[PDB]
């Protein structure tokens, strides 16, 4: 099911969700995917994540354009490093409003990234408080604590089986947790059974860098986070 445009790959997971993939090569290492959503509401769009650069960001609009032709009402980007926010100027040039974790706009120059244009603040319990994020339509917005990093959130599609849990979660089969350099080891194992508890009827979860899979990523994710702590 995946459809090839430029270097990017797009995927329908749902009637009106697809999930767009761009490649960063890393010599000695590979060429490492990073997963976003987008999704049609209404006469919108909506997208979860940059690319990792502009260019492909830009890539990821012309594809909306081409496949699906109604204005990006919005984009929500789900913490402060290159595969999620690397494409911010992209989306600023499009005249597309952006959104984040208040700390990630904090944490984006110093990492080498753009800010959103707007700050998600969430409650106690981790729901954004949906008064900060306006027009967000059936997206469900979820801090489920510090893990992959501080600033990490998670995202739910309404009206469908779809939860996304970006670097935070990776699959049933993933051998590791990835690049731990900003993650907090005391929190993730707690953080990610967290996003599972958020998006409890969630069949088909979706992240940052593998495949979408079922549930077990969320298990087979906190399993591997307990021997962190
Ligand atoms: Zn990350
Ligand atoms: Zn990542």
């Amino acid at each position: 099911g995946d459809q090839r445009f430029g270097d990017l790959v797009f995927r329908q997971l749902a009637p009106n969700v697809w999930q767009h993939t761009s490649y960063l090569d890393m010599p000695g290492f590979g060429a490492v995917a990073s997963n976003g959503l987008i999704v049609r509401d209404g006469g919108r769009v909506l997208v979860v994540d940059t690319a990792w650069t502009d260019d492909q960001t830009a890539q990821i609009l012309n594809w909306i354009k081409q496949e699906i032709n109604l204005p990006v009402a919005l984009a929500v980007v789900t913490h402060a490093h290159q595969d999620k926010m690397g494409g911010m100027d992209a989306l600023h040039a499009a005249g597309i409003a952006t959104y984040a974790n208040a700390l990630s706009n904090q944490l984006a120059p110093q990492e080498g990234l753009v800010a959103a244009q707007h700050s998600l603040t969430f409650a106690a319990n981790g729901w954004v408080e949906p008064a900060t994020a306006p027009n967000f339509g059936p997206l469900k917005v979820f801090y489920p604590g510090p893990g992959h990093t501080s600033d990490n959130i998670t995202v739910g599609i309404d009206g469908t089986d779809i939860a996304f849990g970006g670097c935070l979660i990776k699959d049933s089969k993933a051998k590791s947790l990835g690049n731990l350099g900003d993650a907090d080891t005391e929190h993730y194992a707690a953080s990610a059974r967290a996003f599972g508890a958020a998006f409890p009827k969630a069949s088909m979860i979706v992240m940052s860098h593998s495949a979408p899979d079922s549930r077990a990523a969320i298990t087979h994710t906190a399993r591997m986070a307990d021997k962190l702590r």
